[PDB]
């Protein structure tokens, strides 16, 4: 691998500004000022589906696990009225991209799949080669709705897994079939489905290096196109369902560090180039070629390859990252509803970035993605000198280079092999809000 592993450097960026800078003060009108900023700019879409059937307990999502599947129609209804309000504003738009998150969207039945794509179809005008992705859990579901979305127009899947160990399955509530998914996986291939993403957890209870290892030679059977492979952020307060996992069956830290080691070492060993943060995926990939190229980009779902487009989310909790604002949608549902009757739409809160927010927004998104920073390009385009502008962040910056988390100079700023695991410690000293 590029990456190279260092013990005693491992002891020491959703999106910038963060969501504990969002504000309700942020209102309607700052958001049609925030649409009306780049008529030209790509549209992307993101619509959050917020059901699921069964209540995994390690689960951190925005999501409302029922068996009154009624509930789905309901929100259909809501989102229907949602679409209608705000898609006019976006009529002179293409959109390049289309995303259904969660919970789980295909919790949603072939009519209410249909239904809802039409919706979006009719209102907002999709490039021919739109890439239209949606996230499925591999139970409860038939092998033909991946025919379904198909023919509706999705071209990239990412499918849950978590673990494939059955210890780990009873303990988190997430009993699987483990014929059914490689059934699932290998259909969504045969039809055409490209770029198949698959999320795993580890720091889960019971979990251990030799039990990951494991896991990981049945993953390389599988043979996803890409892999999300999760930390395991364990929080009972805020989440209640944890409060079902055993503190004491979670593994130790030099154990989840050895389980960290290992995937990296195999996954590189099974082809797959490690891009950053949770993610791998193939050295062909398109996300792989860009980031080699110095342009890849990030948004609230992840890596990809467009970059400048303004991102419109749908439906509860959902965020919009749209000309220089992010804004977001009620996350509790009854008011997404209450506020969707009454105004049309459900803006909460929000945040418009300052000139400082955009520029920091830039270096951290370099770093996050390109793993460098080139100054000059940023000294161009917001007409500043670099070690002036940042020189209380290249202070903060120094102690990590001195330890060969990075190279620096005066030109710019390299991630090294050393630094890639530690790219939220570097990034983090170009954080005014902390
Ligand atoms: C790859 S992330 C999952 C990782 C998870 N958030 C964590 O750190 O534990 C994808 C999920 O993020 C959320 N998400 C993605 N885009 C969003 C958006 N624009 N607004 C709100 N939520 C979004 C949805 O829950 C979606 O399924
Ligand atoms: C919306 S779910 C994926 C789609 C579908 N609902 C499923 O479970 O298959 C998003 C991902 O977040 C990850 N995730 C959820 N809670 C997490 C947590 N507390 N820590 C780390 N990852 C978590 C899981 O890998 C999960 O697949
Ligand atoms: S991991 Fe998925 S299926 Fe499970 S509760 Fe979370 S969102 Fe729902």
């Amino acid at each position: 691998q590029q990456i190279d592993w260092d013990l005693a450097l491992i002891k020491y960026y959703t999106s910038y500004p963060t969501a504990l800078e969002f504000s309700e003060d942020f209102g309607e009108q700052a958001f049609l000022q925030a649409v009306a900023r780049y008529p030209e700019r790509p549209l992307s879409l993101y619509v959050h589906i917020p059901f699921c059937h069964k209540l995994c307990y390690f689960c951190g999502c925005n999501k409302i696990v029922t068996r009154q599947q009624h509930k789905a129609d309901q929100y259909l209804d809501a989102l229907e009225q949602e679409i209608v309000h705000r898609a006019p504003l976006f009529a002179g738009r293409h959109v390049s991209q289309l995303h259904w998150g969660g919970g789980t969207p295909t919790y949603l039945n072939k009519a209410q799949i249909s239904r809802l794509m039409k919706l979006l179809r009719e209102n907002f005008q999709f490039n021919a080669d739109a890439e239209i992705s949606i996230e499925v859990d591999p139970r409860e579901i038939e092998l033909d709705v991946l025919d379904h979305l198909r023919a509706e127009g999705f071209n990239r899947l990412s499918m849950g897994v978590q673990d494939f160990n059955k210890e780990v399955q009873r303990l988190v509530n997430r009993e699987q079939d483990e014929e059914f998914i490689f059934a699932l996986l290998n259909h969504a291939r045969e039809i055409g489905f490209t770029s198949t993403n698959i999320d795993l957890i580890y720091g889960l209870p019971k979990q251990t290096p030799e039990s990951f290892a494991f896991t990981l030679k049945r993953v390389a059977e599988l043979n996803p196109d890409r892999l999300s492979v999760f930390n395991y952020a364990h929080l009972p307060t805020i989440f209640a369902a944890q409060r079902k996992i055993k503190d004491a069956d979670l593994p130790s830290p030099q154990q989840k560090l050895d389980i960290l080691q290992e995937t990296i070492a195999f996954l590189t060993q099974s082809g797959y180039q490690f891009i950053g943060m949770d993610h791998f995926a193939r050295p062909d990939d398109e996300l792989a070629v860009a980031q080699r190229e110095g342009v890849l980009h990030r948004n609230f779902q992840g890596y990809t390859t467009q970059g400048d487009t303004d991102l419109l989310g749908m439906g509860v909790s959902a965020i919009s990252m749209i000309g220089d604002c992010y804004a977001q949608n009620q996350k509790e549902l009854k008011q997404y509803y209450q506020q969707v009757d009454e105004q049309g739409n459900a803006l909460w809160r929000g945040i418009a970035l300052t000139r400082d927010d955009c520029i920091r927004r830039d270096v951290i998104k370099s770093l996050i993605c390109n793993f460098r920073l080139d100054y000059s390009p940023i000294e161009q385009q917001w007409d500043l000198l670099f070690a002036d502008y940042f020189a209380e962040d290249l202070k903060l910056l120094a102690p990590l280079a001195k330890d060969g988390l990075v190279d620096v100079d005066e030109k710019g700023i390299q991630v090294t092999a050393k630094g890639r695991l530690l790219i939220r410690n570097i990034c983090m000293c170009f954080d005014t809000y902390l």
